[PDB]
């Protein structure tokens, strides 16, 4: 079902060094109802290898984007801190570079359209592109006008053809998530005008190798992506990689802008600042990765162990969200249902259902603060802060988290932080 990859998809090359391989892994957005047997339940190799010529580190096999995104999971909330990103998002993207108010602005994965949302409130035109059609709908119910497709080359004629040229496209945490780079590349410098900016936000490689993020490996992110073969990609589609901020969210991102290259965006310095720093950190160099392939072995390991040693003295363990990297951490771990005996989920989507692999139950927030749970494994580690801020209560209790990077470790610690 799911295609090998050959060639690199930033740079063409074929020179693969192998870094980790989980096996066969079910899908970790595939949410499953409660059910006797899951004899029939999909997997897929879910191993990754690094380009030597770029750097770009990629998952060995592509599932078909079809089955994963064409009905997708959302929510009708979002967090504060998802609410107070996507602000942020405008302010940079519009202050930096001085955006006008009326200008147009195309959003690729826009989801159920709030970052949009947010560019409509400062003076924005938008349309978005996501081909998730239940989220898609839901957008479009509320007013923010969405493209139920695939972003492509011919959507991006079809967008310049009706909407215009866009001052800004914006691509938020899905360019890791396409296989055909090079074709989004194309069809961006198509819409593109001469002072028009390309925008993209993905987990940056350098956190995730330092951090130890082998949870975010999962079979929706096909390239975890540095700021060096962004500028082999681009390179090679009269694009110029112009400017980078570094920021915290999803354990470590970077927002980056690109502009053509005959354009009238100038590069800034921290572009070539990174790319140094990567160097610098060994992110070409093959020991760094056999270094990563060990740290996840060894974090596997002793917070499998940690979670076992704490139920033999009968402590209770549930989990604290139910995200998709958490299906990665609990299924590479090995961890059950009698390990964990549930994982919280404010997503109603989610209630009620059962995790891909490992099958434990999906329960609400208000279940969980009726049970005696003695400790939570923190899966929705990147929300981390806002999560700790309200858990007072519990924390006040006796209650504490594992977290589990950089390396596993408990919440509260035995003396004040500093
Ligand atoms: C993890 S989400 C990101 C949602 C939102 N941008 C955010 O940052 O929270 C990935 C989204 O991209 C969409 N998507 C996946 N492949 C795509 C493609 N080739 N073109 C446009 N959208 C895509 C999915 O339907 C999904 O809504
Ligand atoms: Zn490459």
């Amino acid at each position: 079902t799911a295609r090998a990859v050959t060639t690199c998809r930033m740079c063409g090359a074929q020179d693969w060094q192998e870094v980790v391989d989980f096996g066969p892994v079910p899908l970790a957005d595939s949410f499953l109802e409660p059910a006797a047997s899951y004899d029939d339940e999909p997997r897929y190799p879910l191993a990754v290898v690094s380009c030597r010529s770029c750097r770009l580190m990629s998952l060995t096999h592509v599932v078909d984007p079809e089955v994963l995104y064409r009905t997708y999971p959302y929510t009708t909330s979002d967090s504060e801190t998802i609410k107070k990103h996507m602000g942020h998002v405008v302010a940079v993207c519009v202050e930096r570079f001085g955006i006008p108010e009326g200008s147009f602005v195309l959003e690729i994965g826009s989801n159920t359209g709030s970052q949009l949302k947010a560019f409509q409130n400062a003076g924005m035109r938008t349309l978005g592109i996501d081909p998730a059609r239940n989220i898609a709908a839901v957008a479009n119910e509320r007013g923010i006008e969405t493209l139920p497709e695939f972003f492509s080359v011919d959507t991006a004629a079809l967008v310049k053809k009706t909407h215009g040229t866009p001052q800004l496209v914006l691509g938020r945490h899905v360019f890791a998530h396409i296989d055909d780079v090079s074709a989004v590349a194309e069809g961006v410098r198509d819409l593109l005008g001469p002072d028009s900016l390309f925008a993209i936000e993905v987990p940056y490689l350098v956190d995730m190798l330092e951090r130890n993020e082998f949870d975010t490996i999962y079979h929706e992110h096909l390239s975890y992506i540095g700021v060096g073969s962004l500028v082999a990609l681009f390179r090679r589609h009269g694009l110029r990689v112009v400017d980078v901020e570094r920021l915290a969210v999803h354990g470590g991102s970077i927002l980056v802008f690109v502009g053509l290259d005959e354009g009238t965006r100038a590069t800034a310095p921290v572009v070539e600042e990174l790319i140094a720093l990567e160097k610098e950190r060994g992110l070409y160099e093959d020991a760094t990765y056999e270094r990563f392939a060990r740290h996840v072995a060894e974090i596997t390991a002793e917070l499998t162990s940690m979670v076992r040693s704490l139920r033999a003295e009968g402590k209770r363990i549930a989990g604290y969200g139910a995200p998709a990297k958490g299906n990665t951490l609990l299924n590479v771990c090995g961890l059950t249902a009698d390990d964990l005996e549930f994982c919280c989920d404010t997503t109603e989507f989610k209630q009620g259902l059962v995790l891909p692999g490992t099958h434990i139950p999906v329960r609400s927030p208000e279940y969980a603060k009726t049970q005696a749970i003695d400790y939570y494994l923190l899966l929705a580690w990147n929300y981390g802060e806002e999560i700790l801020a309200k858990e007072g209560p519990f924390l006040a209790d006796g209650g504490r988290f594992i977290l589990p990077n950089p390396r596993p470790s408990i919440v509260p610690p035995g003396e004040h932080h500093h």
